[PDB]
This record gives structure tokens, C-alpha cells and sequence, in this order.
């Protein structure tokens, strides 16, 4: 396959990307500890956000509400109203580094996760903390909402996998569901396929492992092998049967979602990737790298 390049940003380090759902836009945490709005249409800097000392990891737009939320390495949970352009408030709690921070597609709810080794759930409208989900015994590098039923997925230094219900919550409230085993070092990054009951994870042991659940049981289906540093990130394509990787090896990696061989590698000559995302209907992706971000389309090869 072929990588279509649509908008680069040059900058510091970038941490994270999110696309918002209708509009032309992507938001940029740098670890800098600004956020950056941008439209990759135009290639225009649409406002800048600073609200945080340190990196900022988490980033994500509400599916609906004119919201985004942000967390950083200084421990805060922020949510901001990009129309008004004003940080509504700031969520604390946290006691260490926020990795990732998510909001609900329909509960009220932000989920964020820190390597204080807990997930928080809270509610946006109360602006209270609902939920701890302790276990993990080391960061929790990534959590996830299912995009369909009451639960999550985490990711964890401690080399576990964790899907959780939160089934008691939405009516104790979470319980953990599976503690999946399997990768040999710290995992960093944690996906569920938006239609299909598949679970990506991707870490330290240089591999990124496709799980298949159940509503009562779950197992690994295969790992995708090739990447020669820290695997930082990983998503399923969501109207492609094709996995993404974005590693420290400075590789984005493709790869067969029936058989998990290699499709295409693209490589950066001077930059790691930290972070890739998929925009929910386009075939429209972004990577975060040490030099700034990349907005692009994945093509076939001699199209």
C-alpha cells in the first residue's frame, strides 16, 4: 500500500491526535504541553490551548457536545468548550501521569487512566469521579469504552490486558471480566474493533496480539510479529480487514486482519510514532511522531 499525505504539521514532539467527527479538524497534544486545533483542509492553525504543564498524552473530542478533554503529565483531566474557547473545569484525582483520557458516545461519562495504575470513570455533568477500577499493578498505559456494550479495555505495564464490566455501573459497579496474559513485556496500548468482538493490544515486547471475545470467554488468535522497538499504538482499520501498528522503530505497519502477515511498512528516517488514529467514517488517519503530526489515506499499491 501506498500512504496518501494530506496535512503535515511540523513541531516539537507530538503525543496524541483526535479527529473530530464532522468537521475538518484535528486536535494535537504536544509534549509541550499545549493543544493544538488544526484544520487539514485548509492547513490552517486554528487556536491553540494551554492549560497544562508538562506532556499532554490524552486527547479526545465529544462525539456530539461542542467538548474535548485532555490529560496530562501533570496529573490533571481537563474539559474544555472548543466553541467557546474556555477551559470549563479541571477533574483531579489522579496521582501520577494521565495516559489516556475518552469520552462516553452516549453516558455522560470521561474515562482516563494513569500510571497512578487506576481507570477513572467520571461524570461530565456532575463533574464527580463515579468509578476507580483498581487491579493493574503497574501504569495503565491506555483504556478503551466498547463501542456497543458495558465494558472496558486496559492496557498495563504489568503485562496484562484487563476487559472490565461496567454493566453495575450504567444501571459492584465495575468488575473485572478478563485478565488477558500473554505479552512477555509491559503493554502500552489497548483497541476494540468498532464492529467486530476482536481486541488489538500492542507493547514493549515488540508485538501487537489480536484477541477474540465471547460473551463468556476470550483468546487469543495470533500476534503480529516484525517490529524491532516499542509497539506505541495500534487500531483496526474500521471498514478494511487490516490492522495499523505505530512503533519506537519508527515504522507504521499494516498488516492482514485474517492472517496477520505483513501488508506494508512506512517509515520515518529520524522519528518515532507515538500515537495513530482512525477518523470513525473516513479513511482518513493520523500519526503523532517526534517532528509533529501526519494526516493521511492508506491506498493500495498502483492505484
Amino acid at each position: 500500500m501506498e500512504m496518501l499525505t494530506k496535512f503535515e504539521s511540523r513541531s516539537s514532539r507530538a503525543k496524541g491526535v483526535a479527529f473530530h467527527p464532522t468537521q475538518p479538524w484535528i486536535l494535537t497534544s504536544l509534549h509541550n504541553g499545549r493543544i493544538q486545533l488544526w484544520d487539514y483542509r485548509m492547513g490552517t492553525l486554528l487556536d491553540r490551548f494551554d492549560g497544562h504543564d508538562g506532556p499532554v498524552r490524552g486527547i479526545a473530542f465529544h462525539p456530539t457536545q461542542p467538548l474535548f478533554v485532555s490529560g496530562g503529565d501533570d496529573y490533571k483531566v481537563n474539559v474544555w468548550n472548543y466553541k467557546s474557547r474556555k477551559l470549563l473545569f479541571s477533574l483531579c484525582g489522579h496521582m501520577d501521569y494521565v495516559r489516556v483520557c475518552t469520552f462516553h458516545h452516549e453516558y455522560p461519562w470521561i474515562l482516563s487512566c494513569s500510571d497512578d495504575q487506576t481507570i477513572r470513570i467520571w461524570n461530565w455533568q456532575s463533574r464527580n469521579c463515579i468509578a476507580i477500577l483498581t487491579g493493574h499493578s503497574h501504569y495503565v498505559m491506555c483504556a478503551a469504552f466498547h463501542p456497543s456494550e458495558d465494558l472496558i479495555v486496559s492496557a498495563s505495564l504489568d503485562q496484562t490486558v484487563r476487559v472490565w464490566d461496567i454493566s453495575g455501573l450504567r444501571m459492584t459497579d465495575a468488575i473485572v471480566k478478563f485478565v488477558l496474559e500473554g505479552h512477555d513485556r509491559g503493554v502500552n496500548w489497548c483497541a476494540f474493533h468498532p464492529t467486530l468482538p476482536l481486541i488489538l493490544s500492542a507493547g514493549d515486547d515488540r508485538l501487537v496480539k489480536l484477541w477474540r471475545m465471547t460473551a463468556s470467554k476470550a483468546w487469543e488468535v495470533d500476534t503480529c510479529r516484525g517490529h524491532f522497538n516499542n509497539v506505541s499504538c495500534c487500531l483496526f482499520h474500521p471498514h478494511q480487514e487490516l490492522i495499523l501498528s505505530a512503533s519506537e522503530d519508527k515504522t507504521i505497519r499494516v498488516w492482514d486482519l485474517n492472517r496477520r502477515t505483513a501488508v506494508q511498512t512506512f517509515r520515518r528516517d529520524n522519528d518515532a510514532f507515538w500515537f495513530i488514529t482512525v477518523h470513525p467514517k473516513l479513511n482518513l488517519f493520523a500519526a503523532a511522531h517526534d517532528s509533529g503530526v501526519m494526516v493521511f489515506k492508506l491506498e493500495s499499491a498502483w492505484s
